[PDB]
């Protein structure tokens, strides 16, 4: 009997992660499981300290003690209210240099590096300096607020299915406009539950026909 | 004016944002701040003037606070799509029949909260659940359900929270509803109160009627 403790960023609950856990549970019934919400940075510390054994996240934080496997690179979308003047680019899509002056929401509020600093790093890379930014606690608030008419917000593709009403998700046409889904584990951790969970990720992935091999 | 509004996270998946968006269009001169805040914590925030309106799912009585029930919303049992209760997707189930199901409550917050509300529904019917687990908040509860860790009673609007591979079984008991109430300072007669209720109506009536 092993209690495997898994860290996750919230937006992954709307993708394939729950299936992967479900699959893992059915295949490994003796291994009990706990899920904890925490940012990618906090997972490094959680992992290092042994608070969690696996970390599913959105950022590659390089570190001696941490082995980091990129699972899938997911396109980014700009979330808007359905009446916002960027409607017209629903089909074609937008470059980030076209919305530098738009009131924008970043998320989450957390110890850096965040998904917030990930986006700001994308702006820097693309020579862009956003004039109107606001930080919001977590993703569902951000989207709620976009629906409430408080600006636009860059999110990953799988945020589309979240359930907040009256939104549109404009494609982002930039080359670097992708958010990597990754699994962080302890470099020294040689437990069998690591390759097992990786087997599940691949099994689910293959069923959904998104199957380049990981690693 | 700077109007400050308290809300619970699940409401963001329903009509509330439309209500805010509408109010914001009709009253452009009024600035708005939205703050996450449990229904219990709303009582104290109102008293302090920390917030002006509270949007919650419980009717916590208090001399200082007026509860305006906006909508009584049906509760549903969230289950994994292969869970043995999927037989009852059409017919629905009773709370007396799920007392022994591994159950997830939420959130983890100062009580009374939605967790104590759900617990009181069983207590009210003389039922005592054999396996309960408190979970931080709704998204995780449903994620866990899809992960195969149990069942979770949730309001109807939770159906649209797009956690994959779930079914939402009707709950047949008469008491099995969650009231969505507006909490305000008792004697507060600001004109944003009637205005916000007007916006609630307009959004409600648009959806009670439309779309085709
Ligand atoms: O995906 C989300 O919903 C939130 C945060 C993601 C990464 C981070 O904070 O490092
Ligand atoms: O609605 C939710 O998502 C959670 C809690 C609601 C009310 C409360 O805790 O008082």
């Amino acid at each position: 009997s092993q209690t495997l403790r898994i860290g996750y960023v919230s937006s992954l609950l709307y993708g394939l992660l729950p299936e992967i856990i479900y699959l893992f549970r059915q295949q490994n019934p003796e291994i009990h499981i706990e899920l904890i919400e925490c940012g990618t940075k906090d997972q490094i510390n959680a992992l290092k300290q042994g608070k969690i054994d696996l970390g599913f996240g959105r950022l590659k934080i390089t570190d001696p003690a941490i082995r980091h496997i990129v699972l899938h690179k997911e396109q980014l979308k700009l979330a808007i209210h359905k009446h916002h003047h960027l409607n017209q680019f629903a089909a074609t899509g937008v470059h980030l240099s076209q919305i530098i002056d738009e009131p924008m929401l970043l998320y989450p509020v957390s110890q850096k590096p965040n998904f917030a600093t990930f986006i700001q790093s994308l702006f820097t890379e693309l020579g862009l300096v956003p004039s109107k930014l606001t930080e919001i606690r977590e993703i569902q608030l951000a989207l709620g607020l976009v629906a409430a008419g408080e600006g636009v917000c860059i999110v990953p593709a799988s945020a589309m299915d979240i359930g907040v009403k009256n939104l549109l998700y404009i494609p982002i046409l930039d080359d670097d406009a992708y958010s990597p889904i990754s699994l962080a584990v302890r470099n020294m951790d040689h437990s069998n539950y690591i390759p097992k969970i990786l087997a599940c990720v691949q099994e689910v992935f293959a069923t959904h026909h998104i199957r380049p091999l990981i690693e």
